[PDB]
């Protein structure tokens, strides 16, 4: 298990998301589904040039899996996945400019729901989750688990859970007062409202 410090800008962003009063938390789901859709677009594109990139799985889809016993909402996709380098440095480095611009936009009158326009929508997960675990598998790398409860650090470890083949699983460990997002009716409502036209099958599991 390796422990890393967040880039200073990202720590700032996470604190803003966690501390700012903002009732429209439901937009987190849209942002995570968007991330999945982007990752699916990417593997679909790459597979046109190299069809063997789907040897790790041909199905391109998104699953939403609520678990009331564990108080987790999981977003699973069979997208391109992320390498160790992506998890630790690449995506966070890129997120620096997006974070800066976002925080500047907020100072100018924008609101937290616009986070996606700045490429850092993933962090909206902290609107509803006390901890986020990201399990991911990219064709060119091993399966890893990234994890953070904020507070300025994250961890990365090789994952010894069930093999995924290819893709990403975002496990939201929900805050005690955000359990509405485990309810079938509520998830259905949010998907229909914000994610109606995603170009991949979204299956809402039931309990
Ligand atoms: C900016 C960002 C970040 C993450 N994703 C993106 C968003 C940046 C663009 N996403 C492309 C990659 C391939 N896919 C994804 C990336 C992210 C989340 C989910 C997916 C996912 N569901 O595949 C996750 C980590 C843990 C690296 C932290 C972070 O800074």
């Amino acid at each position: 298990v390796e422990t890393f410090a967040f880039q200073a800008e990202i720590a700032q962003l996470m604190s803003l998301i966690i501390n700012t009063f903002y009732s429209n938390k439901e937009i987190f789901l849209r942002e995570l589904i968007s991330n999945s859709s982007d990752a699916l677009d990417k593997i679909r594109y790459e597979s046109l040039t190299d069809p063997s990139k789907l040897d790790s799985g041909k199905e391109l889809h998104i699953n939403l899996i609520p678990n009331k016993q564990d108080r987790t909402l999981t977003i699973v996709d069979t997208g391109i996945g992320m390498t160790k380098a992506d998890l630790i440095n690449n995506l966070g480095t890129i997120a620096k400019s997006g974070t800066k611009a976002f925080m500047e936009a907020l100072q100018a009158g924008a609101d937290i729901s616009m986070i996606g326009q700045f490429g850092v929508g993933f962090y909206s997960a902290y609107l509803v989750a006390e901890k986020v675990t990201v399990i991911t598998k990219h064709n060119d790398d091993e399966q890893y688990a990234w994890e953070s409860s904020a507070g300025g650090s994250f961890t990365v470890r090789t994952d010894t859970g069930e093999p995924m083949g290819r893709g990403t699983k975002v496990i939201l460990h929900l805050k005690e007062d955000q359990t509405e997002y485990l309810e079938e009716r509520r998830i259905k409502e949010i998907v229909k409202k914000h994610s109606q036209f995603i170009g991949y099958p979204i299956t809402l599991f039931v309990e």
